[PDB]
């Protein structure tokens, strides 16, 4: 089992840490959604899906910078909705094949009632997410860390 970003970098078997440079929509209003899809950034695959069944959760997602201050989030796992900052592991998603496939991750964040100007800068860090994989022929349990990245300034009128 082994990942990469939609621009090659890889974090290969047993896991690892790589960054996602993502553009973000530039303005949004509180009251609004500003969606950061990851499935468009990060896919993964099974080496050996004719003998091991690998399974993949979302371990942990955690908030940096001015999504930690100015936005309230949830994220969806595989279509369902969730804390974000998360507050537990989700459920699992099965990778049964060696066509790389997306990380099924999107973030849903509105800014808060107190937001203004610009809310999240150019090349800050925004999320760390976790993803954890297991199987079911081993003991493995290997962390692949997405430390993500905006590639340009929010502005949240006021
Ligand atoms: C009959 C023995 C087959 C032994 C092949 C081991 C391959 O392991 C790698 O690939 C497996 C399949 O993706 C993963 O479950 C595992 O964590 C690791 O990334």
């Amino acid at each position: 089992f082994a990942c990469k970003t939609a621009n090659g970098t890889a974090i290969p078997i047993g896991g690892g840490s790589a960054n996602v440079y993502v553009n973000l929509a530039p303005a949004v209003n509180v009251g609004q959604n500003l969606v950061v899809d990851l499935s468009t950034q990060i896919f993964c695959h099974n080496d050996y899906p004719e003998t091991i069944t690998d399974y993949v959760t979302l371990q942990r997602g955690s908030a940096y910078g001015g999504v930690l201050s100015s936005f309230s989030g949830t994220v969806k796992y595989n279509g369902s909705s969730y804390p974000f900052p998360t507050t537990s592991e989700t459920p699992r998603v099965v990778y049964n094949s060696r066509t790389d496939k997306p990380w099924p991750v999107a973030l849903y964040l509105t800014p808060v009632s107190s937001a203004g100007g610009v809310a999240i800068k150019a090349g800050s860090l925004i999320a760390v997410l976790i993803l954890r994989q297991t199987n079911n022929y081993n003991s493995d349990d290997f962390q692949f860390v997405w430390n993500i990245y905006a590639n340009n300034d929010v502005v949240v009128p006021t």
